[PDB]
C-alpha cells in the first residue's frame, strides 16, 4: 500500500506513535517519507546482505528473520514479511522496540540525515488526527 501523508500520520496517531518516547508523530511521518516514499512493499538490499524492509525499512540483521541474512537476529521476532503488510501494526510495534533500545531515533539513518532538526510539524499540517 502507499499511504497518503495524512492517511499515514492518522494510522500512526492509532498505533500509539504520537509522542512515543517522546518523537512527535512529525518525526514518524518525515521518517517514513525518506525511508519508504510511504510504500509499506518498499525493500532494499543491503552490500552486508541484510534487506530493509516496509514503511521505515526496518533491517533483517537485528530486528526480523528473513532466512538469508546469516549471523542476524530477529529482536522483534517476526518474519520481515510481516513488516509489508497493508496494516502497519508490526512495523509499529517494531519500530517502539527499536526507539526504545537506546540510540532513539538515530536507528533510522534517513530520520538523522534528513528529519532531525527540522520543522517535522509541517508533515502532519492539514491532517485530522
Ligand atoms: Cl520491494
Ligand atoms: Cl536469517
Ligand atoms: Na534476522
Ligand atoms: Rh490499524
Amino acid at each position: 500500500k502507499v499511504f497518503g501523508r495524512c492517511e499515514l500520520a492518522a494510522a500512526m496517531k492509532r498505533h500509539g506513535l504520537d509522542n512515543y518516547r517522546g518523537y512527535s508523530l512529525g518525526n514518524w511521518v518525515c521518517a517514513a517519507k525518506f525511508e519508504s516514499n510511504f510504500n509499506t512493499q518498499a525493500t532494499n538490499r543491503n552490500t552486508d546482505g541484510s534487506t530493509d524492509y516496509g514503511i521505515l525499512q526496518i533491517n533483517s540483521r537485528w530486528w526480523c528473520n528473513d532466512g538469508r541474512t546469516p549471523g542476524s537476529r530477529n529482536l522483534c521476532n517476526i518474519p520481515c514479511s510481516a513488516l509489508l503488510s497493508s496494516d502497519i501494526t508490526a512495523s509499529v510495534n517494531c519500530a517502539k522496540k527499536i526507539v526504545s533500545d537506546g540510540n532513539g531515533m538515530n536507528a533510522w539513518v534517513a530520520w538523522r540525515n534528513r528529519c532531525k532538526g527540522t520543522d517535522v510539524q509541517a508533515w502532519i499540517r492539514g491532517c485530522r488526527l
